């Protein structure tokens, strides 16, 4: 929590459609990617990640919507390589976008 | 069959490892992608497609290995958009690589 922590269910409405803001989680961190609407908007190539935990899709290079989990995604089955890929993506989003807070894991308590 | 048609089981060994040749199917067409070993070899980024029907992975933009089907993949559940993507990929492989023959669908008889 630099600002506010979210559960996955709480993140869903921030998809650029139900709310003009687009939030997206990568490796436990929620980013404000509203300025990247060309990517994450409803007509964007990566719109499947809007309001979602994008970790598994980014880590495995998979845009298939049916591959996204609805609630909590335990990433413990990712390979070493997929985990390294996920970390690379996290670094890029950290550089480019505002970090809003944590995506809470199941049972994890909020901060601030 | 410009040369030879394959079932998915017959295609498997052409992965650059069990055989130096790498064959790959896209939208029912088998291509010789041996010259693209930098992509499809065992250390390549797209090695998951070597000796496989790559149609679903290319169409849905998904490199996740567990998403590949082992035998015949009925593509009838792809979306209109995924089908258009698959066609785009087919055009590119047609331009770049040698077309060997058909990937036989289940029950489909060989030609020549
Ligand atoms: C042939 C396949 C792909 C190609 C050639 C490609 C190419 C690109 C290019 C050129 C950019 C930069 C866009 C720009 O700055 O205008 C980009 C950004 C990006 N790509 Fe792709 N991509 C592909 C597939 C994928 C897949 C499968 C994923 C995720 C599962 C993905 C996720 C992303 C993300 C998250 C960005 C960052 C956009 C941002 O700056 O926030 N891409 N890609
Ligand atoms: C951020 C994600 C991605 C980026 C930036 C990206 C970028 C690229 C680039 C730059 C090339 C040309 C390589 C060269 O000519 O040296 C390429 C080729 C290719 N990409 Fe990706 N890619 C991404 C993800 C994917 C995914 C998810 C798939 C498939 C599911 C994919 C499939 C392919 C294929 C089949 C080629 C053709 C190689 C050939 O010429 O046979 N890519 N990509």
């Amino acid at each position: 929590s630099p600002e506010f922590d979210f559960t996955p269910a709480e993140l869903r409405r921030f998809d650029g459609v139900q709310d003009p803001r687009i939030l997206m989680a990568i490796n436990g961190k929620v980013f404000d990617v509203t300025k990247g609407r060309k990517f994450y908007g409803p007509e964007g190539p990566y719109g499947v990640f809007a309001g979602r935990d994008a970790s598994r899709g980014l880590a495995t290079f998979c845009l298939d919507k049916e591959a996204l989990k609805d609630e909590y995604d335990d990433l413990s089955d990712l390979t070493a390589a997929q985990q390294e890929t996920l970390s690379d993506w996290e670094s890029q989003f950290t550089f480019k976008y505002h970090h809003v807070g944590k995506l809470l894991k199941e049972g994890e308590e909020p901060t601030v």
